[PDB]
């Protein structure tokens, strides 16, 4: 999932490193950085219940290229 | 999900390793400590496609 997927899900930055257990500064340098870290992406997709998803599983969850 | 069942997932600890992109030393370390540390049990269920599941997930699925 893209750094602005994971802001849309939660609402803002606050809310969304509350809910992935990162600072909010982190999440600005994700947006910064056009991605996430992998490790990472994998512990937002298991900590929403698979409501966002890593560039892993959507890779592979795409019937074509996602 | 504990290291021990990592381990009897993949059949030995070797191929768990493989299995999850980390070396063998580190699944060693876990097996040792009793524990795999949350952010690695988390990327553990994404690239297993969910067949094994971190402790926050079994936790949500009542499942523990």
């Amino acid at each position: 999932m893209k750094p602005e997927e994971l802001v849309r899900h939660f609402g803002d930055v606050e809310k969304a490193a509350v809910g992935v257990g990162v600072t909010p500064g982190a999440v600005y340098q994700w947006l910064q950085a056009g991605e996430i870290p992998p490790l990472r992406q994998s512990d937002i997709e298991v900590r929403t219940a698979y409501k966002l998803k890593s560039d892993f599983t959507s890779q592979r969850m795409g019937k074509e290229g996602h």
